[PDB]
């Protein structure tokens, strides 16, 4: 059916984010989870949620370029914004927080 598909198409998000990550991709990588913006769509918020934290912390894990992720960050939360989902755009901010915490900048963290 359609669910295995999408269930491949997942792992195969998983398997060539691990080789980008491997490879010491950036902008790539960083691109990829707005390429797959349209495919979030058609499952449920949890999968979503969950495959952009783990994407999410898998980029940030990598430290580098670290000037075009909070910028990047800005943006899935302007997205997570435009799609109306909350508690997704509060993981994004909850890891951006923790960001500005290594970036030691305690104003807007606070």
């Amino acid at each position: 059916n359609d669910e295995e598909a999408v269930q491949v198409k997942e792992q195969s998000i998983l398997e060539l984010g691990s080789l980008l990550a491997k490879t010491g991709q950036a902008a790539e990588l960083g691109g990829l989870l707005k390429y797959v913006r349209p495919f979030l769509n058609s499952i449920s918020k949890a999968k979503a949620a969950r495959l952009v934290r783990s994407l999410l912390d898998l980029f940030l894990d990598m430290e580098a370029a670290t000037g075009q992720e909070v910028e990047l960050c800005l943006e899935c939360i302007e997205w997570a914004k435009s799609e109306k989902r909350t508690f997704l755009r509060q993981a994004l901010e909850a890891r951006l927080v923790s960001l500005y915490f290594d970036t030691k900048r305690y104003q807007e963290a606070l």
